[PDB]
DNA sequence: AAGACGGGGAC
DNA sequence: GTCCCAGTCT
């Protein structure tokens, strides 16, 4: 019932679209900002940022000669910041590599890093017309329930079954706006919690409604860690602060010295690290921070710090009022936040 | 396959 | 507390 489906589906969409920024136009660049944003973050937590990030980096070409530092202080606060990472290289690799334009080739766009299948679907779709599926948890939800599909939606190979269910009921003659209501029906009638089956524009083709198990649907299947942090004050009113390893948590992000304490030994295994030397005192508060697959029980410890030698290795001095320049993950963002309203 | 990879806002 | 959001990579 493929084509009388997607009359009521596109309909439903024409009136009840949201005006999202991204939505102003189909520029292939701003899509793909777009879709990496939205990649596990909420479309209201994204909006603020999209805004900012595309007036300092209005084209392609203007984000791919900023210096990464300046790509990740405007992702500061947003998570998961290797798709900034891989979107600033993949955009730097349009540049040189295709002239500036955003391929509309489906094997040629998912080449680039931060490109799987969700994001070739979204941006070529939308941008290019190209009739490829754009699956994301929304569109998981909604074919789950409508052909009543229990496959664990956590397996690897559940979205394909999903991408093919796509791929027979597509409108191939406009599949951006197809692709885009059936991520719209997710996100503002099929629900996670409570679906409002009642006023669904393509309850009459759900399973899942006619069979009274629209709301258990889809059917889907972490460590401790302390840590020590210190902050360091210069007299002169600078502060020590460190790059992350370019692999793995939280990588390229700046943040105040510390160690995994794996354990309470505190102002020790800290102090030792120096690769310039110094030493601590007391706590001055502490608190937690969660990921996703593991937590962080950090626990601060202040100092002075006196200059005896050059400032190398991934260290970094800084003024206090530069702070505000670099990009910190939230946990050490707190830290300051603390520290500041300690001295206060 | 299954675990790494942020931060936040409903319920 | 729990879920999961416009997923990708190893
Ligand atoms: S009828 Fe209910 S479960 Fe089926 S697609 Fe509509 S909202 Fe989703
Ligand atoms: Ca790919």
């Amino acid at each position: 019932p493929a084509r009388e489906f997607q009359r009521d589906l596109l309909d439903w969409f024409a009136r009840e679209r949201r005006d999202l920024p991204w939505r102003k136009d189909r520029d292939p660049y701003k899509v793909w900002v777009s879709e990496v944003m939205l990649q596990q973050t909420r479309v209201e937590t994204v909006i603020p940022y999209f805004e900012q990030f595309i007036d300092r980096f209005p084209t392609l070409e203007a984000l791919a000669d900023a210096d990464e530092d300046e790509v990740l202080k405007a992702w500061e606060g947003l998570g998961y910041y290797s798709r900034v990472r891989n979107l600033h290289a993949a955009v730097k690799e349009v540049k040189t590599r295709y002239g500036g334009k955003v391929p509309d080739d489906p094997d040629e766009f998912s080449r680039l890093k931060g490109v799987g299948p969700y994001t070739v679907g979204a941006v070529l779709s939308l941008a290019y017309g190209v009739p490829e599926p754009a699956v994301d948890g929304n569109v998981m939800r909604v074919l789950s329930r409508l052909f009543l599909v229990t496959d664990d939606i956590a397996k690897c190979s559940t979205r394909k079954r999903f991408e093919q269910i796509v791929r027979e009921i597509m409108a191939y003659e406009n599949p951006g706006a197809f692709n885009e209501a059936l991520i719209e029906l997710g996100a503002l009638v099929c629900t996670p919690r409570r679906p409002s089956c009642l006023l669904c524009p393509v309850q009459a083709y759900c399973q899942a409604f006619a069979e009274g198990v629209a709301e258990e649907l889809p059917v889907k299947m972490v460590k401790q860690v302390p840590l020590a942090v210190a902050v360091l004050a210069d007299d002169e009113g600078r502060v020590l602060i460190r790059k992350r390893d370019s692999t793995g948590l939280l990588a390229n992000l700046w943040e105040f010295p510390s160690c995994e304490t794996d354990g309470a030994d505190g102002k020790e295994k800290l102090e030792q690290m120096v690769g310039l030397q110094v030493e601590l005192t007391e706590p001055i508060v502490s608190f937690e921070h969660a990921f996703s697959h593991l937590v962080w029980q950090l626990t601060v410890f202040p100092g002075r710090l006196v200059h005896g030698g050059p400032v190398e290795e991934p260290y970094r001095l800084a003024p206090e009022d530069e702070l505000k320049a670099y990009a910190f993950p939230v946990s050490h963002q707190r830290v300051w936040r603390e520290y500041k309203e300690w001295a206060s």
